[PDB]
């Protein structure tokens, strides 16, 4: 697989030969003949290029990639310059400013700095037709990302999973809470942020949990 991180390729290569995945790649290829699909080919697996698979420490599960021009770049919640941070990400920064004492709003929404430190920003569906939310759901991506979550669940220890919102909580329902830490709350979207996300303190809690398992904490201000 191209544009796919080496360490990830070594452990997930088995998925590449399965019927559902081969069908999925065919479907996405067909879609790109007739539509603009985001993210562009080289950014569909950005989440595998930022850090080694064994350096993953924290997992944040998302649902669908952004469907507007230049927004999605392979990481959930993240947008690259010059796109302004979406409402959900602004709410994430708000929580961070009250939770992590040294947090400074960077004025952009590119979360590459977190990905570099082992924060896996994984969407459940990895492509989308331009301007059409959820247009690529149930074509095989969910099985693939379930396989990625299953691999981490069984081959890693002491990961922190942040499950925000209904979709993420369902997808993360299979995580072994004896081996990993699971923090749950409402989605940071303006529509639900007041249902628990504000005040969840997931960022300091994550660092506290990482230390107790002997892992290096995330420097959340490092964006």
């Amino acid at each position: 697989m191209e544009f796919f991180g080496e360490s990830w390729k070594k452990h997930l290569s088995g998925e590449f030969g399965k019927p559902y995945f081969i069908k999925l790649m065919g479907f996405v290829a067909e879609e790109r003949k007739h539509y603009t699909v985001y993210p562009p080919p080289h950014q569909v697996f950005t989440w595998t290029q930022m850090c080694d698979i064994k350096d993953v420490k924290v997992v944040i599960l998302g649902q669908d990639p952004y469907h507007g021009p230049n927004q999605a770049h392979g990481l959930c919640f993240s947008v690259q310059r010059p796109v302004p941070p979406p409402p959900s990400l602004e709410n994430i920064y708000k929580e961070l400013s009250t939770d992590i004492e040294d947090f400074v709003h960077p004025g952009h929404g590119d979360l590459s700095g977190w990905a570099k430190q082992g924060v896996l920003l994984l969407n459940a569906v990895l492509t989308v037709r331009a301007h059409q939310a959820n247009s690529h759901k149930e074509r095989g991506w969910e099985q693939f990302t379930d396989a990625v979550v299953s691999w981490l669940n069984q081959n890693s220890n002491g990961l922190v999973f942040l499950l925000w919102g209904s979709y993420a909580q369902k997808k993360g329902s299979a995580i072994d809470r004896k081996r990993h830490h699971v923090l749950q709350t409402a989605h940071p979207s303006p529509l639900s942020v007041y249902r628990g996300f504000f005040g969840c303190r997931h960022f300091s809690k994550t660092n506290e949990l990482l230390q107790k398992s002997g892992k290096k904490p995330i420097d959340w201000k490092e964006l």
